[PDB]
């Protein structure tokens, strides 16, 4: 009952109880709170509500204190002092953004911007915020009931009437009942489950809600620079393959965080795994959002480092395949590889965080919570794309919001960054260094004469909300007779429902382009499908035709990013 104002640490035994996350708010800052928000519930030991018998007045503006007692305008004694006076509520001890934070529904893009625009205690405060809301949002749909299992991998779902049908992508993971997490897509249904479980009828699933613990530690620990590499022995013997990052590697032992924007196939990995080679003694703790993020580390690590001072941390719900090469669950081997929401409590002299784009101001500081190390590396690509937030349908998401890091490496630059792209042909690294890096990334690649473009807006239906274009899929299946190379083509669209038909129609192998992010395939043919903010965002479009390391073909709906491409166009 007594903690730290949220807005200016003063101690006090104030809560606000129309806050979801209860802040602790001093005397001063908790006025300035209830005199400018429906939020008048005031917490302490007990609750500022009238102590007279059967009255219902709660709100802080209308109640004073009687002794050592609170009542209302209609039930204070004489000698009654107001609760609230010369900017005070009476508590121990004796915000505009604050507000904002408190009160915003988080639908809106300016509740993501001023999240990440405000002090380091209110960007803790609206993470909390925001994930708890997000949370309580998954409560909102309905129940899937299993009607009849078709096969091992299809079935037909029944769902629970006044309460609406969550979007039915990877992105929506349900638990089934604890028969194990399970996702569906495109009245057949197609079930996939974590656990092998012969799939009964009349078993529901409902979505994982998961309880928001409070934040502490900050997004961004304070910087320190350093005159001299600080707790780091660096080698002299250092394998030319990283000469190129020794000049960058220096930069992270001098100083306490330092960010690296790396382009796509710039050398992300590459520098991340180099680091350990430069600081050979140093313990390092590899950290991402995503188990194929970690995996991709594991990948790189085993062809350079020492297998047997390699730990995959793999949690007790293992949820799903993940890097099989390491011992597991090993927190004291000097290379710890962990997704954020497993990562244990423990030191490190190097902490490395990557996909950094894909990281919120929860996972910023829940990295923070749980390792305190000399030096903490910030890798990835702001023109890159960031966690979906499932509450924001108002307003675009720009970069420098994603999260404290993008905001840093999106005001003040990144402290280092990768500027040559080893994996796209030159048509693909010109198109996108003009696009997002202001001519700053670099072709190391050759033009392929592989990469096509063609202007075919073609016809949109939905399966719900998820977009088709059977059209821009009939234009690629002529191309692929008469290009029988891209036989061996990943298919990508910025909807599953494109993706579901394609995979039909075509055969090939098929990804969204958030699902491709961090993988790389020699052909791509990419539909845009729609002209949406969606699928015209020029992050997505950034990620959609930099995976590919020979050709790509781009059938597209927007005129202004089919102009932009330097590929050769085709005629149909
Ligand atoms: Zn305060
Ligand atoms: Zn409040
Ligand atoms: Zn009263």
């Amino acid at each position: 009952a007594v903690g730290a104002c949220v807005l200016c640490n003063s101690q006090t035994s104030l809560r606000c109880g129309a806050c979801i996350r209860r802040p602790f708010l001093c005397c001063k800052c908790c006025y300035d709170h209830v005199i400018s928000t429906s939020h008048k519930l005031v917490l302490s030991v007990n609750p500022y509500v009238c102590n007279a018998p059967g009255c219902d007045v709660t709100d802080v503006t209308q109640l004073y204190l009687g002794g050592m007692s609170y009542y209302c305008k209609s039930h204070k004694p004489p000698i009654s002092f107001p609760l609230c006076a010369n900017g005070q509520v009476f508590g121990l001890y004796k915000v505009t953004d604050f507000n904002a934070i408190a009160t915003c529904d988080w639908t809106n893009a300016g509740d993501y911007i001023l999240a990440n625009t405000c002090t380091e205690r209110l960007k803790l405060f609206a993470a909390e915020t925001l994930k708890a809301t997000e949370e309580t949002f998954k409560l909102s749909y309905g129940i899937a009931t299993v009607r009849e299992v078709l096969s091992d991998r299809e079935l037909h779902l029944s769902w629970e009437v006044g309460k609406p049908r969550p979007p039915l992508n990877r992105n929506y993971v349900f638990t089934g009942y604890q028969i194990g997490e399970y996702t569906f897509e495109k009245d057949a249904v197609v079930y996939r489950g974590t656990t092998t479980y012969k799939l009964n009828v009349g078993d529901y699933f409902v979505l994982t809600s998961h309880t928001v613990m409070p934040l502490s530690a900050p997004t961004l620990v304070p910087q320190e620079h350093y005159v001299r590499i600080t707790g780091l022995y660096p080698t002299l013997n250092i394998s030319d393959e990283f000469s190129s990052n020794v000049a960058n590697y220096q930069k992270v032992g001098m100083q306490k965080y330092s960010t690296l924007q790396g382009p796509p196939g710039t050398g992300k990995s590459h520098f991340a795994i180099g680091l350990a080679l430069y600081y050979p003694s140093a313990r390092i703790v590899y950290t991402a959002c995503s188990h194929a993020a970690v995996d991709a580390l594991c990948e790189k690590a085993l062809k350079y480092l020492p297998i047997d001072k390699c730990s995959r941390i793999i949690p007790a719900r293992a949820r799903v395949e993940c890097f099989d090469k390491f011992k597991v669950n090993s927190t004291l081997e000097q290379y710890v590889f962990c997704t954020v929401n497993a990562l244990p409590e423990t030191t490190a002299d190097i902490v490395v965080f990557d996909e950094i784009s894909m990281a919120t101001n929860y996972d910023l500081s829940v990295v923070n919570a749980r390792l305190r190390a000399k030096h903490y590396v910030y890798i990835g690509d702001p023109a890159q794309l960031p966690a979906p937030r499932t509450l924001l349908t108002k307003g675009t998401l720009e970069p420098e919001y994603f999260n404290s890091v993008c905001r840093l490496m999106k005001t003040i630059g990144p402290d280092m960054f990768l500027g040559t792209c080893r994996r796209c042909p030159a048509e693909i690294v010109d198109t996108v260094s003009a696009l997002v890096y202001d001519n700053k990334l670099k072709a190391h690649k050759d033009k392929s004469a592989q990469c096509f473009k063609m202007f075919y807006k073609g016809v949109i239906t939905h399966d719900v909300s998820s977009a088709i274009n059977r059209p821009q899929i009939g234009v690629v299946r002529e191309f692929l007779t008469r290009n029988p190379a891209w036989r061996k083509a990943v298919f990508i669209s910025p909807y599953n429902s494109q993706n579901a038909v394609a995979s039909k129609i075509l055969g090939l192998p098929t990804q969204t382009v958030d699902s491709s992010q961090g993988s790389e395939y020699d052909y791509v043919i990419f539909t845009q499908t729609t002209e949406t903010a969606h699928s015209c965002n020029v992050n997505r479009f950034n990620v959609a035709i930099t995976r590919a390391k020979v050709g790509i073909l781009c059938i597209m709906s927007d005129r202004d990013l089919y102009d932009k491409l330097q590929f050769t166009s085709l005629e149909i």
